[PDB]
């Protein structure tokens, strides 16, 4: 059950369909798209571009809260 | 139940604490990190950088398979 603490980059180009409704909450808005790019159905969601990084990184670069929740799993 | 067609970017930086044998598979990485940033949780993640675009376009710019979809759900 070995955990780090990874710096992570996501660049997503994509299109999809949408009711109009879902995409007017500036709040919700994120959630939304995570949502439909998760169900990654070919009939609503085209992706255009896609880069995804993760990279093991020392955990003194971590926030407070994130170096107290490595503490606790890892004790 | 109107429904648009929407060019959109996703740019996320972010740290996160996750189990090691989660990030292994390049398969299953992207909606690893989809779900931590679905989570939200800031004993988990930190976002560092955020840039999300939702523009709504002409459905010529569709997929056929998009196209069709389109045309399924307006009829």
């Amino acid at each position: 059950l070995e955990v780090g603490v990874y710096e992570c980059e996501i660049h997503l180009k994509f299109r999809l369909i949408e009711e109009k409704s879902l995409l007017s909450d500036r709040e919700q808005l994120l959630q939304v798209l995570l949502d439909a790019l998760t169900e990654g159905s070919d009939d609503f969601l085209e992706t255009l571009q896609a880069s995804v990084k993760a990279q093991e990184v020392s955990e003194f670069k971590a926030s407070p809260q994130m170096r107290r929740q490595l503490m606790r799993l890892r004790n």
